[PDB]
C-alpha cells in the first residue's frame, strides 16, 4: 500500500539510485525542473512525504507522525519495498533531517547525502544560531492557526527569497494544497527536532548546498554541519538567494547535483 499511498515514482535508468525527498510546503513536483539532469545517468526515486497536499489526508496519523523517526520509517519502508539496498539521498529541509536520521539507522543503505535548505536545529540555543527564537516561531504558529491563507501568502515570497514570481506562485500552490492543521503539526515536529547530538554518528559522505541567504537557515549552519558531521562533508556554495533553489534556481542547482552524484 505504501508505494501507492506516498505516490512513489521511479524514473530514469541505470544501477545508480538517487532518492529525491522534498521539504515542507511542496511535494515531489518541486524536483521537476532538476529531474531531467539526473534521469539519463540515474534511477531516480521520488515520493511525497505523508504531509504533502498530494497525499490523501486520510493517511495522516497525528499520533504516529509526532516525530521525524516516523517519516524515516516511511523512507526505509519504501526503499525496502523497492528492493533497493544502496542509494544516494537528496533531502530538502525536513527531508535533510530525515536523511541524516536514516543514514544513522542504516549506514550501508545511504552511499551519499545531499542536503538542501538544511539544518540540524532551527531554534536558537546558547551561542548556537538556528535562525529562530522560541517566541519567533510561536508567533508563526499563532498566525498559521489564526489564518492559514494569510500566513501562507506572506511566507511564500520569504521562502523563495529571490524575486522570482513564478517560483513564489508555484510554492504557494502546494503550500495552499496542505490542510492547515497538518501544516502546523509538521512544522511543530520540525521545530522540536534537534539532531546536533547525533551528527557525529553519520558516516556517509555529504554535500551541503548553501545559498547566499535563507530565511530559515543562517549562513553559519553549513559550516556547522561540516564541522560536526562524522563523514566526509563538502559545502557547495550556490550563488542565488532563497530556501528553495530547486524552484528558483534549478539550473544552478542541477549542475551541483550532477557533480555530487557523478560517483558514490
Amino acid at each position: 500500500k505504501l508505494l501507492q499511498i506516498l505516490n512513489v515514482r521511479v524514473v530514469g535508468s541505470g544501477e545508480r539510485v538517487v532518492v529525491l525527498s522534498h521539504g515542507f510546503g511542496t511535494d515531489q513536483s518541486a524536483w521537476s525542473r532538476v529531474l531531467p539532469y539526473l534521469t539519463r545517468d540515474h534511477r531516480v526515486v521520488l515520493y511525497d512525504l505523508v504531509c504533502a497536499g498530494s497525499v490523501n489526508p486520510d493517511h495522516f496519523d497525528f499520533r504516529r507522525y509526532d516525530n521525524l523517526d516516523a517519516y524515516v520509517d516511511d523512507l526505509l519502508a519504501i526503499l525496502d519495498a523497492l528492493r533497493i539496498p544502496r542509494c544516494a539521498f537528496v533531502g530538502h529541509s525536513v527531508s535533510a533531517m530525515i536523511g541524516i536520521l536514516a543514514s544513522i539507522r542504516r549506514p550501508d543503505l545511504f552511499a551519499k547525502l545531499v542536503l538542501i535548505g538544511a539544518s540540524p536545529r532551527f531554534l536558537n540555543d546558547s551561542d548556537y544560531h538556528g535562525g529562530f527564537e522560541l517566541e519567533e516561531i510561536q508567533q508563526v504558529f499563532d498566525a498559521m492557526g489564526a489564518n492559514y491563507s494569510a500566513w501562507a501568502t506572506g511566507y511564500a515570497p520569504l521562502a523563495v527569497g529571490a524575486d522570482v514570481p513564478a517560483a513564489v506562485q508555484e510554492f504557494s500552490r502546494t503550500l495552499f494544497n496542505m490542510r492547515p492543521d497538518i501544516s502546523l503539526h509538521v512544522c511543530q515536529t520540525v521545530f522540536k527536532t534537534d539532531l546536533r547530538g547525533v551528527l557525529g554518528m553519520v558516516r556517509a559522505p555529504c554535500v551541503v548546498v548553501q545559498t547566499t541567504r535563507d530565511v530559515s537557515v543562517p549562513a553559519s549552519v553549513a559550516a556547522y554541519l561540516k564541522a560536526h558531521l562524522g563523514g566526509r562533508t563538502t559545502v557547495e556554495f550556490l550563488q542565488t538567494e532563497g530556501h528553495l533553489p530547486h524552484l528558483s534556481a534549478p539550473s544552478l542547482l542541477a549542475q551541483v547535483l550532477r557533480r555530487a552524484l557523478a560517483r558514490y
